[PDB]
DNA sequence: CCCC
DNA sequence: CCCC
DNA sequence: CCCC
């Protein structure tokens, strides 16, 4: 199977580990054995500038998936929302009440489906490409999702020199390593098989990194850097 | 504490990763320091006239682990059911409709009692031995799981050259290792505390084996095998 | 971030690994990079002459906690119950009820909030610090569960010889290891980060002991020791 | 809600 | 409830 | 539904 899925993952923390705003969206290609994805794309978004009430996240979402699956023709598009695999080209009003999801999750729903079902019935009747809501249960999505923590830290490195103090507050149970060249990102749970990613950036000098657990939501890491 | 245990793993998956059918049905009998099994029986099924909707898994598990308890005079039998560890000889509708169990459950198991509960009953008057369906809870049960994936391993092993490649869907972050000899068996989780299973058979030559994550379940791997 | 946490753990098992009662209340204070606590009290209870239908291990949790705060003068008070972060002294019959918890879960505080609710709210008028119910959110109360295992351990290895025998029941997913002069606690999750616990005592000689699964509880670990 |  |  |  060849997959592409999108995630937006990644926080900027203030001194009291509450999440400021979302960093990366990242769409990715996964292929057999689905363990990581050398083929992807990154949009970032501006962090003090987000409304984390507001759900943008999944607009630039299937916006930066369906980018990249015009250029390399997936099976399927995954998108990271756990709504038991519904196509979203068939969400209508009546098909999102019918959904075992919060009412809540109804709700919200019924918003997006103004501009994201004509679009993937669009992409639909010019790729036969289904895009799928299909979340957590999802290999290529939590693979989106530990690359959009990785380009949290590019980001962050990037950034590091024009604020002089970054916390990133980093996807569910993964860590970062930082090469000469490349940082790496790994999921903490070995149940999932292996999971993993790599982007490759120049690391600037002058600069301290730590990793460690946020103390107010568990499993979660925190990556830390300085001047 | 010496308890018999059965479980139902281990399906053929198609090309999309749809399970066709389950393979192995395996009783165990578990001592301490309950982390693995050396005395288990195993029952086949045919993945490929096998009814998914069906119940009779469970059917097969029951009397699996009867017919190895007859054998071991276990001091309890384990059924793979979580329904909080009551016992199947209770089970009548004003108790399942008791247990917080969804509406589906209840009404699955109010037709499987009409067999189950006299059959437990019976044995109980025989052998004094209770049957309690305590499911995710029991380590025997994960034990009986485990070794259902390594019978379903040794099925792919021993039917590969007549079907010419075969993905095996194995249960929740299990992982098998194959030597000259034996499959090997272990949980992926750390947090179950070194759970494993061995099995001994002869392995067939000319073929290739991968084992990777099934990217349309998390945290279950892909036993894949060709000639 | 300067945080004190507080949890019950341990509990003395019959040879049917049922619980009798718990052994440890620890308070911890957990400073970055919030992995472990180097300042903690332990508070035993009698395990014989336990009820574990009551809820007195809550009791004595916030007012160990509250001793070791008022010592150390941590940020913040965490609270080993998932109410949702909401603060302890703020919790009344009103705000209890719109809380998104059990129907039992809702009886119960409202008990408890007749006595802690005043607590917590002359406690936070006079050290301005919040006690706030996080629960399984907080690490720091993680890592006084870990503690709370490895003085369960310590507790069993100063009763064992008059006791001639103790089977410990661990927290969930934690393994111990005993030096000749410490008791080492691990968390067994990897996602956790590295969570650990270190605890100096007299190692008692002529005693063997050793660790495996809960058979009944699935990640739960068992302690056994003799003479 | 907590405990194994 | 179970299966991947 | 997502986010830490």
């Amino acid at each position: 199977m060849r997959i592409v899925a999108a995630d937006t993952g990644g926080a900027v923390l203030d001194e009291s580990f509450q999440p400021v705003g979302l960093i990366a969206t990242v769409a990715v290609l996964v292929e057999k054995p689905y363990k990581t994805s050398k083929r992807f794309l990154v949009k970032y978004a501006d962090p003090y500038n987000y409304d984390l009430s507001g759900r943008q996240a999944i607009r630039d979402e299937i916006e930066l998936a369906i980018e990249l699956a015009r250029e390399v023709s997936p099976d399927v598009i995954h998108l990271n929302s756990t709504l038991g695999g519904i196509e979203v080209r068939k969400l209508d009003e009546s098909t999102i009440d019918a959904l075992q999801i919060s009412d809540r999750g109804k709700e919200i729903w019924k918003e997006l489906s103004k501009d994201l079902q004509p679009l993937a019935k669009k992409f639909w009747e010019e790729t036969g490409i289904e895009i799928i809501a299909i979340g957590k249960s999802s290999v290529p999505v939590r693979i989106a999702e530990i690359y959009a923590g990785i380009f949290s830290v590019k980001w962050a490195l990037d950034n590091v020199k024009e604020k002089g103090g970054l916390l990133v507050g980093l996807p569910r149970y993964m860590e970062v390593e930082i090469k000469k060249d490349k940082i790496i990102g790994k999921s903490l749970d070995p149940r999932e098989g292996g999971l993993y990613g790599e982007v490759k950036t120049e690391v600037p000098q002058g600069i301290k990194w730590e990793l460690y657990p946020n103390p107010l939501v568990r499993r979660f890491m925190v990556f830390e850097i300085t001047s």
